[PDB]
């Protein structure tokens, strides 16, 4: 109750009214369930809306527009009160794009958070308990655990709640409690109650802390506190403390963000400086102060246009899309920017079991020795059907279903399988399919015994529930176990001491482990029902079939099973160190060996092939035999079926017996590792990083945390420990290897979408800057006023720019070598692409304005000289006759310049679906969000042109069809010019959608029906 570690185990059982064996009764469970509450903590939402919005407005670029909106508001404080929605339009069209980007970023970020949270509940924490529903060990959800329930634990199996250890079945318990209180030291558990009711957590040597992890051993006990009463809900705080650790790309964008603002501020100053002369013009009012304020309004309005204020919104949108796509693929991304650096992965080191294989181990081949003939002998190679845990199948000698009792070896072999077994088979009635409780290898033996049915028990009339534990139950009733020995790494075996139930003592100490260790530690054969000494001939024959089973095209993991005919008594047994265990299993009697298949997932074979296609090296690191590991590598495609592996396959011992000069060169070439220990996994990361490589190490255990932290990218496991998850940048809920390759592909797509966004705004907004500077050089009248410049920013830098975050993945996204973070964000060739497009956009806007002045049917025919010197327009001027000075302030040239600038940048947005794929390969409807944004932006432009009260505000006027065709005649070639730029990059630097082509051909022909050209160019 209050002081759990003060009362005796019998006392706590009596207080709860529960027995260890039978467990809590159904009435007891339902009483306690509604009395205390479910074993869960009150989970709060991640971020509130207000703090989510403030996060949108914290970058430099967005904050700059907040200042410029404030400047434009205070600058418009000369005609106030009387004017309401006329002068204050300039601040409004700056805040409009700010909230348009913020809402999209907030909407996407909320959607990404929701996708993760639904994935958390998709796989529930599952706990093993004993109840009155069924006698055998059963699994229940962790949230359904109520105090007082008897709960068993094993290796791994994250502790559900505070439990009072009733008995320690294993020899020793290793528990890591650093996740909760920070003490990494392993603590020896015991049943002695702590005298101090307020004992320090360090003194708590008998409590399994809630939410912690168990390194090794199995224990039994009763849960005392569930949910809020656990110290994981009281002692710890909210733990709202995360470190961004800015991605090398994020540091680049911040550096590019500040570098751009320095360049933009220099340009906007230059606009003011190069416009000193036009300060005393009569249009400004004849006062120099008013002249210096108007051109300052252009200076800030150009800054609002030129600065890419959508950069924070498109990065958040791109990352949130990447996270949501991963959550749909059952992959939790803890830190949002980390999904970007996955695209940069160059080496993927992954464990074999669980990640590269389904971990659905099932016995398919097994053999026992038939007879011995001189040096050689004979075998009984059996084939057994059934690739799942369901205990249905028949054994085949060659093709015939064989009786169990026909062979004395089979019945003896099943006893070793069943008695040395530590797992069991559980029938999940909720899903209707059998499930494993414990190690997969051990559970495979359990269903093997049920299939054989050595005792020939009548299985026809038995229920489905008892099908799982029918043969194991009867075989254990006749023949019981006393105690077991812990499986140690050096021994590579696990043994058990047993004594028959009936008073015969015919005690046999069964063994089980790796074929190499067991065979070398046995000196006899149980040929049927007789003992035969081990010779040199049977040395090779047993090894020959095992290597054939393992190294063969079926990839069998074998386990030699033997018996200790004359074991030592428990008086001389020592349970202190692994040294005792290795010398306690000698002169064993080999009876036979089994074989389990671990089938690689169907999609793993293709994913490994795709990684080699994208330039990603895949390394498989496993504790399996080297011969088996190489065969499994060849099976999935890491190694070719006829490839030399004399320098790519390294074992743990082989790696260690090398000088560091060869070790470094080994990691450059090595593609698989076998029989390693957690010290090597961190060593491999260090050697790969020394090569300037981005590694994605896969780990699930507590000892893998140093490897995951040192790795550039750490990927945990859904069924793994909690310590690895908190030290990883990604968690695979589905425990699938192919999702790693999908994450790399998505990370590459996220980077490309930012490059398209940067390309679109830099190449378009530099054209806006060129327009103002080219006009000043040519002496032409002003092309755009501040409210027209701010409208172009709202239309062309807002939703159309952000929609590039939803771009479809590129065609050859996975056909190129991984990106190097060392190279700069923008290459030299991309600067040429930005300038070339921007140069045309700027020249198009000036040319469109001069088109109306010079060669327009509906306007005057002012020559180039009279336009380049329009400030000399005088009635008495000898070279100015037939043109009035009022025509140089008409809104047609500004509407011609505005509409071209908007439209030519909408067409440029169509060029930004891919860096090098033409519009023919990718039609614009691949990105339906972009097409919708383009249509909305053009709809907005038409709204302010042909709605009566609006054009006065923006100082523009409606355009007829003849002028609109000229807008399209100049805007369209930005597509053609960029297609040439893409074509040069496609071919000279290193499929056509016919329905799209036949759709735009009528458009191009109709637009290019007539043509108008200029004349008398003197200075240009
Ligand atoms: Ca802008
Ligand atoms: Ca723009």
């Amino acid at each position: 109750m209050e002081n759990a570690h003060t009362k005796t185990v019998e006392e706590v059982l009596g207080h709860f009214g529960v027995n260890e064996s039978t467990g809590l009764s159904l009435e007891q469970v339902k009483k306690l369930k509604e009395r205390w509450g479910s074993n869960e903590l009150p989970a709060e939402e991640g971020k509130t809306l207000l703090e989510l919005v403030i996060e949108q407005f914290e970058d430099l670029l967005v904050r700059i527009l907040l200042l410029a909106a404030c400047i434009s508001f205070v600058l418009a404080w000369f005609e106030e009160g009387e004017e309401t929605i006329t002068a204050f339009v300039e601040p409004f069209v700056i805040l409009l794009i700010l909230v348009a980007n913020a809402i999209v970023g907030v909407w996407q970020e909320r959607n990404a958070e929701n996708a993760i949270e639904a994935l958390k509940e998709y796989e529930p924490e599952m706990g093993k308990v004993y109840r009155q529903d069924r006698k055998s060990v059963q699994r229940i959800k962790a949230k359904d655990i109520v105090p007082g329930d008897i709960v068993e634990i094993a290796v791994g199996d994250k502790v559900p709640a505070d439990i009072r250890l009733t008995s320690i079945k294993s020899t020793t318990l290793r528990v890591d409690q650093s996740i909760l209180t920070g003490e990494s030291v392993s603590v020896i558990k015991h049943t002695d109650p702590v005298p101090d009711p307020r004992a320090v957590n360090q003194d708590k040597k008998n409590m399994l802390f809630s939410g912690t992890n168990i390194a090794a051993g199995k224990a039994m006990g009763v849960v005392v506190a569930t949910g809020v009463n656990t110290e994981i809900g009281k002692i710890r705080d909210e733990m709202v403390a995360t470190e961004q650790e800015r991605t090398p790309l994020q540091q680049k964008l911040d550096e590019f963000g500040e570098q751009l603002s320095k360049v933009i501020s220099l340009i906007c100053i230059a606009v003011w400086i190069i416009n000193i002369g036009h300060f005393n013009d009569p249009v400004h009012g004849g006062s120099w102060i008013r002249g210096a304020i108007y051109y300052f309004k252009i200076a800030v309005a150009l800054a609002v246009a030129a600065i890419p204020e959508g950069l924070p919104a498109v990065i958040t949108t791109c990352l949130a899309l990447g996270t949501r796509r991963m959550a749909k693929k059952n992959a939790i991304v803890r830190s949002l920017p980390s999904v970007e650096t996955l695209g940069c992965t160059s080496v993927i080191c992954s464990d074999k079991t669980g990640t590269l294989t389904t971990n659905q181990m099932s016995v398919c081949r097994m053999f026992i020795l038939d007879r011995v003939e001189g040096d050689t002998c004979s075998l009984n190679e059996f084939t057994i059907t059934g690739s799942t845990y369901a205990p249905i199948g028949e054994v085949h000698k060659d093709d015939k279903p064989v009786n169990c009792h026909q062979y004395d070896g089979l019945v003896e072999l099943a006893t070793i399988c069943a008695l040395c077994n530590d797992s069991a088979l559980d029938y999940n009635e909720a899903k209707g399919v059998y499930e494993k409780v414990g190690e997969a290898t051990e559970t495979a033996l359990t269903c093997l015994v049920e299939k054989m049915n050595v005792f020939d028990t009548e299985l026809k009339g038995l229920s489905k529930i008892e099908r799982a534990n029918a043969c194991n139950s009867v075989i254990k009733q006749l023949m019981k176990k006393e105690f077991t020995l812990e499986f140690s790494r050096d021994r590579k075996s696990m043994s058990v001491y047993c004594t028959p139930n009936k008073p015969s003592s015919m005690s046999k100490m069964f063994v089980k482990g790796a074929p190499e260790g067991v065979i070398d530690r046995c000196t006899h054969i149980r040929v049927g029902s007789t003992k035969v000494p081990m010779t040199s001939g049977v040395k090779q024959k047993i090894m020959s079939v095992i290597r054939e089973w393992g190294s063969g095209s079926d990839t069998l993991r074998c386990l030699a099973l033997a018996t200790h005919d004359n074991p030592l008594r428990r008086e001389e047994m020592h349970l202190e160190d692994s040294a005792n265990f290795i010398k306690y299993e000698t002169n064993l009697t080999f009876v036979g060996c089994v074989g389990m298949l671990d089938p690689p997932r169907i999609e793993v074979a293709s994913s490994v092939k795709l990684c080699r296609q994208a330039g990603i090296r895949v390394i498989m690191i496993t504790g399996d035999n080297k011969g088996t590991a190489v065969a499994i590598c060849r099976r999935i495609g890491i190694f070719g079926q006829d490839e030399d592996v004399t320098s790519k396959a390294f074992t743990g011992r082989e790696f260690d017996e090398l000088n560091p000069s060869a070790q470094r060169d080994a990691c450059l070439n090595a593609r698989c590792f076998a029989r390693v220990e957690p010290s090597h996994k961190s060593k491999i990361v260090e050697f790969l990083q020394s090569f300037d490589e981005i590694t994605a190490m896969t780990g699930d255990g507590v000892n893998d945390a140093p490897a995951l932290k040192k790795a550039e990218i750490g990927i945990a496991m859904g069924s793994g420990t909690a310590v690895a998850k908190t030290a990883s940048e990604m968690v695979l809920a589905d425990d699938n290897f192919s999702t790693i390759v999908a994450a790399v592909e998505e990370g590459r797509a996220i980077y490309n979408n930012m490059k398209q966004f940067i390309r679109y705004l830099i190449s378009s907004n530099v054209g806006e800057v060129v327009c103002i500077f080219l006009t000043a050089a040519l002496g032409f009248p002003e092309a755009l006023i501040p409210v027209q410049l701010l409208w172009v920013n709202l239309v062309t830098d807002g939703l159309p720019a952000t929609a590039l975050g939803f771009n479809p993945p590129d065609l050859d996204i996975m056909n190129k070598p991984p990106r190097n973070p060392k190279e700069p964000l923008i290459s030299g060739w991309l600067f040429f692409r930005y300038l070339a497009i921007g140069c045309y956009v700027g020249a198009a806007t000036v040319g469109a304005a001069a088109w109306w002045f010079i060669a327009a049917d509906g306007g005057p025919r002012v020559s180039f000289y009279q336009l380049s010197h329009f400030l000399q327009c005088k009635e008495d001027n000898p070279d100015f006759e037939g043109v009035d000075c009022a025509i140089f302030e008409s809104p047609y040239p500004m509407t011609m310049a505005l509409s071209v600038l908007v439209t030519i940048e909408m067409c440029n947005a169509l060029n930004s679906l891919s860096e090098n794929q033409s519009l023919l390969r990718m039609p614009p409807w691949e990105n339906i969000w972009l097409v919708g944004s383009i249509c909305l932006s053009m709809s907005l432009h038409f709204l302010i042109l042909y709605v009566e009260p609006l054009p006065l505000i923006f100082q523009i006027t409606p355009l007829n069809v003849t002028q609109w065709l000229m807008v399209l005649k100049i805007s369209l070639p930005v597509i053609l010019m960029d297609e040439t730029l893409k074509f040069v990059a496609r071919n000279y630097l290193e499929g056509i959608s016919w329905p799209f082509v036949l759709l735009i051909m009528p458009l191009v022909i109709w637009v290019y029906s007539t043509d108008t050209n200029f004349s008398d160019m003197f200075w240009s």
